[PDB]
């Protein structure tokens, strides 16, 4: 399949080189997989999700997204226009309030919820979670991310936007989940992106157009935008039978565009997520 005039990030993820604007992907499109977005929730009624999004959990007075952030991420994973996996099922877990904040304890409870809740969902092709959130190092938070992963969910988490070493951040510093840095459309590291030996991969994170609340769209930036590219790419590859939750991050790093990014600090990976689709 070919989506012309795609958002740049989508075109990039299916290209060996920057500067193109068509997104190419197998038409299976992540059908039969599931992605959890653990964030400020999802405006499920957005036309762009076409019935494939649902809220399954909130820790606050409402499950609606009063912020927009989680809706944006969700649209990058799986909306028809702005998403990588255009046919995946989307599950929203609201651990952050409408100011985009959440206590560590709620975030942890949210991760354990998904690790049980995937047993209540239909996802023959596999299960992914996109965690675009971040805070100072906590072994409790890391540990929660490690359980989510070990239960059989491909876990992808934002490196963080501090332009610093991600070792000091959770769940970014957890070794067993996929930590995701942000790149821009000229193949440079995003200026806010964290870096470090703990990163596994880079996705598109600067000027990323996707869904927003009130049924609209906007462009915004962050490792939180890059993360759903990788989360959607895993779901897509899993429905293709190419990989599993347990080895997805590894597979994505093996098949990445290598050595193509600029401003990558010595000792951080120079890997850019890539779907290897032969159209
Ligand atoms: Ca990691």
């Amino acid at each position: 399949a070919a989506q012309t005039n795609a958002p740049w990030g989508l075109a990039r993820i299916s290209s060996t080189s920057p500067g193109t604007s068509t997104y190419y992907y197998d038409e299976s499109a992540g059908q039969g997989s599931c992605v959890y977005v653990i964030d400020t929730g999802i405006e499920a009624s957005h036309p762009e999700f076409e019935g494939r999004a649902q809220m399954v959990k909130t820790y606050y007075y409402s499950s609606r997204d009063g912020n927009g952030h989680g809706t944006h991420c969700a649209g990058t994973v799986g909306s028809r226009t702005y998403g990588v996996a255009k046919k995946t099922q989307l599950f929203g877990v609201k651990v952050l309030d409408d100011n985009g904040s959440g206590q560590y304890s709620t975030i942890i409870a949210g991760m354990d919820f998904v690790a049980s809740d995937k047993n209540n969902r239909n996802c023959p092709k596999g299960v992914v979670a996109s965690l675009s959130l971040g805070g100072g190092y906590s072994s409790s938070v890391n540990s929660a991310a490690a359980r989510l992963q070990s239960s059989g969910v491909m876990v992808a988490v934002a490196a963080g936007n501090n332009n610093a070493d991600a070792r000091n951040y959770s769940p970014a510093s957890e070794p067993s989940v996929c930590t995701v840095g942000a790149s821009d459309r000229y193949d440079r590291r995003s200026s806010f992106s964290n870096y470090g030996s703990v990163l596994d991969i880079f996705g598109p994170g600067t000027s990323i157009l996707s869904t927003w609340i009130g049924g609209s769209t906007r462009s915004i930036s962050g490792t939180s935008m890059a993360t759903p590219h990788v989360a959607g790419l895993a779901a897509y590859l899993m429905t293709l039978g190419k990989t599993t939750a347990a080895s997805a991050c590894r597979y994505i790093a093996d098949t990445a565009n290598k050595g193509d990014l600029s401003n990558i600090p010595f000792g951080t990976v120079n890997l850019l997520a890539y779907n290897n689709y032969q159209a």
